[PDB]
């Protein structure tokens, strides 16, 4: 996409070389912020083949408020395999926070319903948000929550989301989030009669890993193409009930997968 | 100052007319991003005189972990009036969440000197995050947090932060907050020993109460003065040690203040 390919070159351009985390070391800024009209098509990367199977299952994994990759693996879906324990488990990552943030006093807040019945009898709230920086419980998280914040707003009947994303793999990760999100959108506005509007991401620490270099050169000579439409078959009675099976993806020509490792 | 000026604008030309929580309407816009290279100035809004000495005790009473106002009153400060009850109380508001956030466990994490430690010991952290937005605690609050969640990031010995602002009130809240961050991030890096960097401000609903647009259009035909230095004449022992008299703002040369009515 023509927002991504940029924000990739200014990562070459002006990013600063640091030691982080992983001992990889990367190319980062810090603040970004780009917007993505969904009336326009769905932002799926074109410039590389992503596979929506693996973004699709994570994200009804999420709403589900599941944190063990049982239900990945039954599906085929690998991605969260280098974290996990010998038991399969995260900890209380995004799925848990999302469906049953835990209160001091032993309650459980579900924010997605809440956000729901937000959207549905108060659409011009400021205060539509859901939030996995559970400050609380990140000592017993696998890993700290990328994407950890976002809201809604409506507008002209349309929906629009923003997230605040903290840690940006730009190569790996980027695509799939916004491709996650795009998605939740679209379901939330047809759960609640809704048009789509757009989807802004902001993030903080944006960057590159150093051996994903070739990678990136190799995709920034690469020509964006349209990008796709998404279509969902059936409407479910909630947003708890959709399926792979109720999403289609027409028009997607991207160029093809570009392989690279994972800064565990 | 020149940033503030082109949100106002922009949100007076593609802004939605919205209803609102307050019942009065406002005109916005959701998504916006700016940045502030604090080595410029201290970014105090010029084209209207702004009061400093309100934005000063805000802030120490934050970080003293306070939410009864009487340490405001005690000091003339009044801007937070209008939602304490009858004790003086605002309920687990920022100060609260800041220096105390409540865990499921019966803990209490104190995320800023959790921060102060993360910029010393491992500055190139991308998870040293401040968040207000306790969603188990929200129902006890006078008022939802409206700048709900920041990040810092250090590069080349300057210090940097972001703000997420979920709900600004671009005429009177906004120069406000701006202005406290800023001062935020000069007691931090005097702290860690850092230079100072950007501050970047993010916001959701951004928008102008419609009561206000009259004072709105007299501010824009206004042009912007030198920003304000920033001095502080001592460096305590810790970020939760300064006074009042410990800042000096000068150069400050602002037009003539403008009156608008709060919205409750
Ligand atoms: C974001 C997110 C969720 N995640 C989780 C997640 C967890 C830790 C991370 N760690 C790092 N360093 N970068 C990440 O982007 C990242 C992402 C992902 C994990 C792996 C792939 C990945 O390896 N992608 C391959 C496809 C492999 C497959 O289809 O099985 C690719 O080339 O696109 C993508 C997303
Ligand atoms: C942000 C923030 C902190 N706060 C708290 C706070 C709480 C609720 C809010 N509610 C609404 N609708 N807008 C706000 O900006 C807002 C701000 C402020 C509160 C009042 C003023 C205010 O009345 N402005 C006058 C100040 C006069 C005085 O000093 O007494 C001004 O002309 O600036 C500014 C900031
Ligand atoms: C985390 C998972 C996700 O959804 N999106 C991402 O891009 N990432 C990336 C960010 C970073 O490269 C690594 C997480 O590490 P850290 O917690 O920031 O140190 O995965
Ligand atoms: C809240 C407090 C602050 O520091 N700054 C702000 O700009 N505000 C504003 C936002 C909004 O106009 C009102 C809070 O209302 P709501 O919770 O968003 O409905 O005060």
């Amino acid at each position: 996409m023509k927002q991504y390919l940029e924000l990739m070159q200014k990562v070459l351009d002006e990013g600063t070389q640091k030691n982080d985390r992983t001992g990889t070391g990367t190319l980062s800024i810090f603040g970004h912020q780009m917007r993505f009209n969904l009336q326009d098509g769905f932002p799926l990367v074109t410039t590389k083949r992503c596979h929506l199977r693996s973004i699709i299952h994570e994200l009804l994994w999420f709403l589900q408020g599941d944190t063990n990759i049982a239900y990945l693996h039954e599906n085929n879906v690998t991605i969260w395999d280098e974290w996990a324990d010998e038991n399969g488990d995260l900890g209380p990552v995004y799925g848990k926070q999302w469906r049953a943030w835990p209160t001091p006093d032993g309650r459980h807040i579900d924010q997605i319903t809440t956000v729901l019945n937000q959207l549905k009898n108060d659409p011009d709230s400021r205060r539509i948000i859901v939030s996995a920086w559970n400050v609380g419980e990140l000592d017993k998280m696998a890993l700290a929550p990328c994407h950890a914040f976002f809201q809604f707003y409506v507008a002209d009947g349309k929906l629009s989301c923003q997230l605040y994303q903290r840690s940006c793999d730009v190569f790996l990760g980027l695509p799939f989030n916004i491709a996650s999100y795009a998605l939740l959108v679209h379901m939330m506005a047809q759960q609640c009669d809704l048009e789509v509007g757009d989807f802004v991401w902001t993030g903080g620490d944006t960057h590159l890993y150093s051996n994903h270099m070739d990678q990136t050169h190799l995709q920034l000579s690469r020509e964006p193409r349209p990008l796709p439409k998404l279509i969902i078959k059936r409407k479910p009675e909630s947003i708890f009930d959709y399926r792979f099976e109720d999403f289609e993806i027409e028009g997607y020509d991207p160029h093809p997968g570009i392989k690279a490792p994972v800064a565990i």
